RNA sequence: GGAGUGAAGGAGGCUCGCGAACUCGCGAAGCCGAGAAACUUCACUCCC
């Protein structure tokens, strides 16, 4: 829809047709976080499961190496979401958290799930745009 | 692109306007939000 000049300047810093690496994304976080507070960094993943069946639910917990324990539970549309840190954190701590969340999802891959498990993975901030990442990077 | 729905983030968001101890701070300036609802993100469903 219609966005303001703060967000439109954030879109002139990202490439929609580029699969970023985890280290590139974590370094990009500070530039994509321009709201008037310390924003939260989020990881979103579209899962390769059938969310209409009860046996393919992805629901667990994981202790991130920088910050406490987080909870993750897939939605009925098939996607999964989790806060992985704040935007004032050093890039290496953010990249370590993104990697820890990815492994945690992959440790709870259900039987009966078909094909690629992490179909798309994105990194974004609270009030900013997203960047698609390679989860195996 | 439009109308909705779900989850997750979330205490701010958008528009203007000046001011110099540093992309930052102020304003009895309007509107929206701190209610599920702003704003942002991944998805889902329908429509030209
Ligand atoms: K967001």
């Amino acid at each position: 829809p219609k966005h303001g000049k703060r967000y439109r300047a954030l879109l002139e810093k990202v490439d929609p047709n580029k699969i970023y690496t985890i280290d590139e994304a974590a370094h990009l976080v500070k530039e994509l976080a321009t709201a008037k507070f310390d924003e939260t960094v989020e990881v979103h993943a579209k899962l390769g499961i059938d969310p209409r069946r009860s046996d393919q639910n992805v629901r667990g917990t994981v202790s991130l190496p920088h910050g406490g324990r987080i909870e993750f539970r897939n939605d009925k549309t098939g996607a999964i979401h989790a806060p992985v840190g704040k935007a004032s954190f050093p890039p290496e701590k953010l990249a370590d958290n993104i990697r820890a969340f990815i492994r945690a999802l992959e440790a709870h891959k259900p039987e009966g799930a078909k094909g690629t498990f992490l179909r798309s993975v994105y990194v974004t901030t609270t009030m900013g745009p997203s960047v698609r990442i390679n989860p195996h990077s």
